[PDB]
């Protein structure tokens, strides 16, 4: 673990109350995030041992995700370097809250959503403002550019952001920083396809590739437009390739790999 400076305490700190943390520490408990001098602190009055400090200097990305009718509002921190987290470690920490006469009932559901969205949005801007000489901006998922896919087991929506491609609605969290990407390869694209798979190769060849599987064919051209828009070069093929073999070969002699034309072998 990379060493982190002590949090410097701040008058009363800006606060977001009644908030849960993911990944979860003991039992899941409601908590409280406070903005301080050089970072933020999470803690709960119901688990009085717990404390999670994150410095502005260790925040690579800050995301605000309003209720996209998954009945959850999220503020997400993608960290530069992982930090100790109970007896484990994490590179992502997020704070969330879930939603908990028909005319007036819907009035109230609407009010509750707007309330949570306002509280979380406001706090997110306060974090960016307080950590602004570290250059922090609030980034947000782009709803109309989202597409379905399976990066783990369950079908989830993956959203492009200004700098990233994320899935933070449910664990395991995915935050791909686009500038880290070397190449993308589209698998099982063939006449009559129902869905296809997307593979990300990173500029660091020791980093494992990321599979986003089972993307509906309705989203095939949209993903390509996304890749082009992100200046990520790509290829496509009918087969699922063995990336263990490929990345093993590449990491052994990357200089010869690029003298041989690099990822062009994926392009016929
Ligand atoms: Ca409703």
């Amino acid at each position: 673990v990379v060493e982190q400076d002590k949090l410097i305490e701040i008058r009363r700190p800006a606060v977001l109350d009644n908030v849960y943390i993911r990944p979860a520490l003991g039992k899941r408990v409601p908590g409280k995030v406070e903005i301080h001098q050089n970072g933020i602190r999470y803690q709960s009055p119901l688990s009085t041992t717990q404390r999670v400090d994150v410095l502005f200097s260790n925040i690579r990305h800050l995301f605000f995700q309003p209720c996209q009718n998954e009945m959850i509002v999220i503020i997400h921190l993608h960290l530069k370097d992982p930090i100790l987290f109970g007896k484990k470690k994490t590179k992502d920490v997020q704070f969330y809250r879930e939603a908990i006469d028909e005319f007036e009932a819907e009035q109230e559901e609407r009010r509750r959503k707007a309330e949570l969205d306002r509280l979380f949005k406001s706090f997110a801007e306060k974090i960016a403002e307080a950590g602004r000489n570290e250059g922090i901006e609030v980034d947000m998922p782009i709803r109309d550019l989202g597409f379905n896919g399976v990066p783990n087991r369950s079908n989830v929506v993956i959203y492009p952001t200004t700098e990233c491609l994320i899935q933070i609605t449910e664990p395991p969290f995915l935050v791909i920083t686009l500038e880290d990407v070397e190449w993308a390869h589209l698998e099982r694209v063939q006449f009559g396809l129902k869905n296809f798979d997307l593979v990300f190769v990173f500029k660091d060849f020791t980093r494992p590739v990321v599979h986003i599987n089972t993307i509906p064919v309705e989203s095939l051209e949209d993903v390509k437009e996304f890749l082009d828009s992100s200046d990520i070069p790509f290829s496509e093929g009918p087969l699922n390739l063995n990336w263990s073999v490929i990345m093993k070969t590449v990491t052994a002699n990357p200089h010869q790999f690029f003298l041989d034309g690099g990822w062009g072998f994926l392009q016929n």
